[PDB]
């Protein structure tokens, strides 16, 4: 029913161009949609979808390694059709501590392995909150054992900015094949795209939508908005929402996105966004929203080492970004 199309990572796979996001939020863990979650990305599968994007973190990975098996019983995929991805906490950066927390999230799923397992973030950070001051140049050594072991087909980073995949490219001997990060409308990203991308790093966005939908649009948040005159006009001129500009946007980047959602028709909607070209003009209007607007910007975590992005001078990290429980 959806055809998406696929990149091609640096070490041989492929990667499917969107996939499904599983976060629910601390808006306190918010487990209440776990179910509708689950509900859509079956349906997600039904219809096309085969990238699932998941997290230690995120909970629900027992959950989701069910559905898996449900629709593989099904008929409706086999695994070798699927590209799931899980991640890799701040408590577990020493190197062999790669290997636990990856067969654990490999366990939880039910499978043999992965397609991609990401440093989450690249701050080493205790369950207590102090700063173990690990190098992810460590880290990344137990990202190529847990390869090497056959636990994963790709090690990947998330969160690094231009410095840290620069040192890690000249220092790692398999290189990542992706950065997940935020990309949106207000969030470009340019150099760092530029900089992954020269380097056949593919981006993988997260928060693609950025503050543009209302579940994150606190107010003197920037344009665009839902109701945004341009992209609306951008919309009618190719036939697409306000969303599918957005995310057909990202395509055209060259940059895979996973959008959340626990509603079905936004899993369709978000999926149709393949079949249209912007041109120059639509571009260049697009290019225009950008301005450094960070829609996750984790200030709890300014002060540790190898804290990814610019700090604000002038600022106790919550329980729920430390210690949790899954299922
Ligand atoms: N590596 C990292 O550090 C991080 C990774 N992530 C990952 O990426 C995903 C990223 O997305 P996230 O940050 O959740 O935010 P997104 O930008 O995906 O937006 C989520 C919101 O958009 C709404 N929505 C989705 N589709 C549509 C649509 N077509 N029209 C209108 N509204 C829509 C959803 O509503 P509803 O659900 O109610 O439909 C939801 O409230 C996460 O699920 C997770 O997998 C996220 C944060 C950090
Ligand atoms: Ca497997």
């Amino acid at each position: 029913k959806v055809n998406v199309p696929n990149f091609k990572l640096n070490n041989g796979d492929e990667i499917p161009a969107l996939g499904y996001g599983t976060w629910l939020g601390v808006s306190d863990f918010d487990g209440t949609d776990i179910p509708k979650l689950l509900d859509a990305l079956s349906y997600a599968i039904d219809i096309g979808y085969r990238h699932i994007d998941t997290a230690h973190f995120y909970r629900v990975e027992p959950e989701i390694g069910q559905v898996v098996q449900e629709k593989i019983n099904e008929g409706v995929v086999r695994r070798e059709d699927l590209f799931i991805t899980t991640k890799v906490w701040q408590h577990y950066h020493r190197a062999a501590d790669v290997e636990v927390s990856l067969r654990a999230s490999l366990h939880r799923l039910g499978l043999d392995h992965v397609n991609l397992v990401l440093m989450h973030w690249p701050m080493s950070i205790s369950q207590e909150g102090v700063d173990e001051k690990i190098d992810y140049l460590e880290t990344w050594r137990g990202f190529e054992e847990v390869l090497k072991k056959g636990l994963t087909k790709a090690i990947g980073v998330s969160n690094f900015n231009i410095e840290q995949m620069k040192r890690l490219l000249t220092n790692c001997n398999v290189p990542p094949a992706v950065n997940q990060i935020e990309v949106n409308l207000n969030l470009s990203q340019a150099d760092l795209v530029d900089y992954c991308q020269a380097n056949e790093v593919v981006v993988v966005a997260y928060s693609p939508f950025g503050t543009m939908v209302p579940s994150r649009a606190t107010l003197n948040s920037p344009e665009p908005k839902l109701d945004n005159p341009a992209m609306l006009a951008i919309g009618r001129k190719y036939g697409k929402t306000v969303t599918q500009v957005n995310l057909g946007y990202l395509y055209q980047r060259g940059i895979v996105s996973i959008p959340k959602t626990v509603t079905k028709s936004r899993v369709l909607e978000n999926a149709s966004i393949f079949d249209f070209q912007l041109d120059d003009e639509d571009v260049a209007t697009l290019a225009q929203f950008d301005n450094g607007f960070r829609t996750v910007r984790p200030l709890f975590w300014q002060p540790y080492e190898n804290y990814p992005f610019d700090v604000v001078p002038g600022q106790d990290i919550p329980i729920a970004m430390r210690k949790w429980k899954n299922g």
